């Protein structure tokens, strides 16, 4: 009782069950890679390239296989780019270990080859990586020109990339972190992609007394209720929210009608029954506590936002939280067509803020395209050479399965993968280039460094460290318990 | 009609075919080799360890393995030694290549790299080859010794390589190749191996009154019959062997009375019905013409031998045509327990004759052990890293077809071949050894030149040669037509 499988059909069962998820996120990597649609039990339909969004939302149910979706979940969490990539090396890792598994060389030897040429692999990266200056604009702009690529070529136009670098420049707070949370993201419709422009509540004023835009405002979030009767016993509760020094009020609950005349008597602006979900956005963005108790209500516990404003913005009027000036915080009004181009576009820049500020924080790139994946695959099979022992073959299978990458990448072009994938090896000999990778469109190898096509440092070291530390894991099982 | 495979299912039909037949004498190579016992139609029952006559004389059907028993035959028709290993390389050569074809890689771009990797190898054995003064005595020993070793340890005796050296040496006409068939082999019993010192007919002479050794005796070789009535009709028979001055007469038909009588009133010594194999062999050894006409016997179609002697030896009275004395022909009396002995101690002396013969028209000799075989694959490599395309992969797949012989080396002495694979790769790295290799009774790695385990060029060179020319023809078949 109940399911078990012992000794080699536990391996195999273990390999093969990481390895048919690979194939199904491996035809996606690429500029001319794959799209997925993933119908569920809801008939609800949503079609993505993004290798993360795949693997968490569809029906997966094999115990081996659940293993490898935290993988990419701790990719996107800790990088965001580079989804995919993490995946099929953890595929390929698998497939190039059953192979020596076959041969009698025992597990152990495996993973003891597996970890140091891993170990290796990340002290030969710090070399081949380029130092990018954290204020060098137009590499800076080049940085995020190639994260919109990939997404589309039609989404990668020159005046996009100029918008991005000087809004992720802006929220360095020096000496010298980029914080992802200062940058505000609004999604609004209208004829645009082009007329994007370098919270958002859909809620009104609860009542027209109250005017409609302060500057350096004060927002009080209260989770609890204002309410009452006839005898004005809100004229306390309206009070203790003057006694903090809040001009703006965000109410989950509802205020009552006698509430809503004392505060707008003071000139304090309120709305009624806001979204939970606002709510915790307005929190994180301004910097405001939610507050359950009206009795407790602190100035400390207010947040800070630079334009609070009414605007009729699409036809609705909604509050616009945003705003400043020489700006620690800045709001990004991207704009399309329809919603879901919008929520596209949105994403979009999501990728492209992550590069530009890992790159202020680190100063840290490498070539993209399957070029430092050639560099590091030829530096760590004569790095093989000086390992004595059967740990060897463990090196030798470990840089091996590091081509992968570029293999696939031409797998979905139409070029062949046999083909290139010794042009560019013999293309890395001796000295140059150390940049020389395929570039799908042109077909010929190209150098990746002249091309514009450049990726941070910790879109390709933490690939392979949750890849390595994953498939290590997974062979070091022999005996699979699996009960109901 | 009546028999065809299409494309794919005839090029693994042939590439099967030619390492199912391999198999069958991978386990047969090396100094702990097994033996491989035949049981034909016949009921023969008949043990060989030696790879060429296993596949010669078993039951063989498929077209595509009887292709591949060519291989072999040439090889003990060119060398001798080395018959085993030039059809386990054939076998890997297309393991290696159907991992090429199953990848979509065209078998001539296959056969492309192929050839031009054996253009390479045998332009690099060259380098790796020891050179060995045609007289130098003491190398020549230990590679007649060499050649003993493999059939047996206790067949490899101090006192029998000096024996074989001196025989070789004496029979080189200045200048200065080695002519095999100057050496004359003896096949008698009685208690030796070690009694062994440094054509016999089993028959004797026609009458009694004919004497019994000659010096410088010239032998006539008649096929036609001397024969008669009672009216002395041999006299013009007898005269006419006379006229060409023949005092020894081998006839292979009968020798009437009348003609004895006056052959012995002459001096001539004949012989009555000698079998048709032995007439053959004394026609090639001496150096005489057989006969048919006893009107057009000359005395240039006469042979020449040392000493002719009817020897009874081992109780039986035989003719002993051998001999000499500062000798251009030398004659080996290879002695035993039983005929069965015997018959092994002749064949291991054919090996050992062969490879001191090699050495003195060459001069050249490669360590043994499966050590030269990880010199030439770790310079093929590194050969593969400068050339251009997909032909880059047929070399780097022939380079490592090469790591075979050292591999099954460790299949049959017991230890692993994973470890032993890698102790040796490394140790041929940079510079040292080229002379590194695998000692079965040791154990560990140990240097070859130092072990006395050396071996001809010609074993290597042509075992390459004539696995490769096979292999590439094996390769340009995709349809196959069989009928009845
Ligand atoms: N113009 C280009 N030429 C060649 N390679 C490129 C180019 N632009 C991007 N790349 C490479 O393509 C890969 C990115 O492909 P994507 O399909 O976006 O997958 P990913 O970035 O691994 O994961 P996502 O984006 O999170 S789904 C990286 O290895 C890039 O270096
Ligand atoms: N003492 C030794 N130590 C290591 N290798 C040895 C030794 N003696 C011989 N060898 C190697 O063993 C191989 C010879 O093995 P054998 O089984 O005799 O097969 P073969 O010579 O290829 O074919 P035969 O003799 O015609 S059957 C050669 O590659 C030798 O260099």
């Amino acid at each position: 009782n109940m399911k078990r499988y012992m000794g080699r059909d536990a391996q195999r069962m273990n390999i093969l069950a990481g390895r048919i998820i690979a194939e199904t996120v491996r035809s996606t990597l690429g500029p001319k890679g794959m799209d997925k649609m993933l119908v569920d039990d809801l008939g609800d339909v949503v079609v993505t390239n993004d290798g993360v969004t795949i693997l968490r939302e569809m029906s997966v149910e094999h115990p081996a296989a659940k293993m490898l979706i935290e993988v990419a979940k701790t990719q996107e969490k800790e990088v965001g780019d580079g989804t995919t990539t993490a995946v099929v090396v953890a595929g390929e890792l698998l497939r190039k270990a059953e192979e020596l598994l076959d041969q009698n060389v025992h597990p152990t030897i495996v993973v003891k080859g597996y970890q140091a040429a891993a170990q290796k692999a990340q002290e030969l990266l710090k070399t081949i990586a380029c130092e990018v200056g954290a204020q060098d604009k137009e590499i800076l702009t080049k940085i995020a020109m190639t994260s919109i690529t990939g997404k589309g070529a039609e989404k990668a136009k020159e005046k996009l990339a100029e918008i991005i670098v000087e809004a992720v420049s802006a929220v360095v707070d020096d000496e010298g972190k980029v914080d992802k949370d200062l940058i505000k993201i609004e999604k609004k419709s209208g004829a645009s992609i082009d007329d994007t422009e370098l919270v958002l509540v859909d809620k009104e004023r609860v009542s027209a007394q109250m005017p409609k835009k302060v500057t350096d405002a004060k927002i009080a979030l209260l989770n609890c209720a204002i309410e009452e009767t006839a005898s004005e016993m809100l004229k306390d509760m309206v009070a203790e929210i003057k006694a903090s020094g809040a001009n703006v009020l965000f109410c989950q609950k509802g205020i009552d009608d006698l509430a809503q005349h004392y505060l707008a008597k003071e000139g304090i602006v309120a709305a009624r029954r806001v979204k939970k979900s606002d709510m915790e956005k307005l929190a994180k963005a301004t910097g405001a506590n939610v507050i359950t108790n009206i009795k407790d209500l602190s100035a400390q516990d207010l947040g800070d936002a630079g334009l609070v404003e009414e605007r009729k913005i699409s036809g609705d009027s909604m509050i616009f939280v945003e705003e400043c000036k020489h700006p620690k915080a800045v709001t990004m009004l991207i704009r399309g067509t329809t919603e879901h181009v919008i929520e596209e576009v949105a994403r979009a820049v999501d990728d492209a803020v992550g590069v530009v500020g890992c790159t202020i924080e680190d100063g840290r790139i490498v070539s993209g395209g399957g070029s430092t994946e050639v560099e590091l695959s030829m530096k760590l099979r004569e790095y093989a050479e000086g390992i004595s022992g059967r740990e060897q073959l463990a090196v030798r299978a470990f840089a091996d399965a590091l081509e992968v990458i570029p293999r696939t990448l031409a797998e979905n072009a139409g070029l062949d993968a046999i083909e290139i994938l010794v042009k560019v090896r013999a293309a890395h000999a001796s000295n140059g280039n150390k940049c020389a990778g395929l570039n799908v469109f042109t077909g010929a190898v190209e150098d990746m460094c002249e091309n514009g096509v450049v990726e941070p440092l910790r879109v390709k070291t933490q690939a392979i460290q949750s890849a390595a530390e994953s498939t290590e894991m997974l062979l070091r099982i022999d005996d699979v318990i699996a009960a109901e």
